[PDB]
């Protein structure tokens, strides 16, 4: 009994408890069933990306990403889709753009491209991701070298007239400590932008921690809610060592920010992760949940 | 680990071959593993039609393309498929009814995707999984539709298309010498190639339960004498992973002088189509498993 984490988070007030997946997880390994059970939405690990989906210009390929759109929807498990504008997994014919009308009409038509295609379908969108230097200023990828700090309000805007029913997030990792200045930087950035009336729905926080890090993030988040968006979450999240301890404080961060709506992991098990051999996920190579799993249950069951 | 790729070929083989794609390559230590310890790799999936034709002519190669570029930048052999099969398959090809139109089609796809990586392939599967387990023909939409033939055009079809390519028709169940499946496709590959079609290898998609290695030493020899250029054994998992059924695996491509190699269907337990099992050479911790070092151990 009550041993499903996005059950137990949903009947704590929030939306979801999430993963990273793709088809070929979905067809190997005890993923789809744990999926199945245990969370409520689900995230291309790489369907999504540009490179896997407009490997050269206006050429798109859809195959991956439908096979995931299609699962978890007859899954019944919500979708979020990303990342539209990332600097990295970006093909060299983007990056070779030098011209500004070219690279904003690329960019937009790459986000607009990928929005129509499910427009209704995806709960969120990470619309920017990675846009932030370690000390705050904005990152000088080929979309602000070109475009200029534009390129994120124009990508937003873009993005809202594409579905306006998605909530639309930047993203971006080590927003882990509140004194960080990434961390500072990102939410006055946002609150510029929304000033603006950029439509920035959501920060999402892409979590990959050392061991110890997870206490830090009961302060980081709160910061980043106080940016004013209507929601934050925690994304990709991945601890090395997995400790109960780094796990449960993640998750409590959530649950005591109002505007968090959820926690994504970054996979289900660990020889899955990008780094297996820190085994940071819930679950274990045999597919057995670890005592950071277990952990969140008790965690989130109520009296 | 010691490379069974590097024993395999010691021994007169070509290869000690896996089953991977992008994703595998950047999580876990598939790429480490694949680097040191095989040979030649194989699309898990970014190859199928589903993944490569999902519209009529609107192709998907960047999953391949990945898989393609890697192999060269890492010095391994690459094989392709499945260019003609029944699972994985668009609607919009299973739908079409009309002879020449699907075999239209099925000709475009498997010219694109041959085309697209001349020269780069060391072997193709042209079709898999064209028999029924009674060894009749499976009545899949190309049989239903195309007719018996579909087979010879399909052969015929990807020569033209890369002359350099070991054109592999395949097959699963072939493991035992007795199945009528196996007889079946030995005597219907010698016709095929006395008509002169390009038929240049046949493979054992080999699928095992536990116990059912042994048989192989007796199956891959009748395969062979359907007499092809070329035997694989391709697509191998083994319920259990015993040394037995795998070394006694490992031997009866030893045993056939036209068995080029042998791949297995991924490279750790946890990322198999069915990994309670625990079927394949290394574990859910990618530790090299006992089976992995008996194969070691009869290939040295
Ligand atoms: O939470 N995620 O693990 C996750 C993974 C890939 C994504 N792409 N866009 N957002 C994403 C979120
Ligand atoms: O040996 N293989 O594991 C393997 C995997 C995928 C394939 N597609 N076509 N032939 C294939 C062989």
């Amino acid at each position: 009994a009550a041993q499903s984490v996005d059950q137990l988070i949903k009947a704590r007030g929030k939306v979801y408890f999430g993963v990273a997946t793709d088809q070929n997880r979905l067809t190997t390994g005890k993923n789809a069933a744990i999926i199945q059970a245990d969370f409520g939405m689900v995230w291309p690990e790489n369907s999504m990306k540009w490179d896997a989906t407009e490997p050269s210009q206006g050429n798109f390929n859809f195959a991956g990403a439908d096979y995931l759109v299609n699962w978890a929807q007859q899954n019944g498990k919500l979708i979020g889709g990303g990342m539209l504008v990332w600097h990295s997994q970006l093909p060299s014919w983007v990056s070779s753009i030098t011209d500004k009308n070219t690279l904003t009409n690329v960019m937009k038509n790459h986000i607009t491209t990928l929005m129509t295609r499910y427009k209704g379908k995806i709960r969120a969108w990470d619309v920017v991701g990675e846009a932030f230097n370690e000390d705050g200023s904005l990152r000088q990828t080929v979309f602000l070298n070109v475009i200029g700090e534009d390129y994120i309000p124009i990508a937003f805007q873009t993005a809202r007239a594409a579905d306006p029913n998605a909530k639309l997030y930047i993203m971006d990792y080590n927003l882990d400590s509140a004194s960080y200045p990434k961390t500072q930087a990102i939410v006055n950035r946002v609150k510029q932008w929304r000033a603006a009336g950029v439509p920035i729905d959501g920060i999402g926080s892409q979590t990959h921690l050392s061991a110890g890090q997870g206490a830090g993030v009961l302060q980081a988040l709160p910061l980043l809610a106080s940016a004013g968006t209507p929601e934050v979450s925690i994304l990709m999240l991945d601890v090395a060592g997995a400790s109960p301890t780094d796990y449960v404080n993640v998750v409590n961060a959530c649950l005591n920010v109002q505007s968090c709506v959820g926690i994504s992991v970054f996979g289900v098990a660990d020889p899955d992760s990008w780094r297996a051999s820190t085994t940071p996920l819930l679950f274990d190579g045999n597919f057995n949940p670890k005592p950071a799993y277990n952990a969140i249950v008790q965690d989130l069951q109520q009296g």
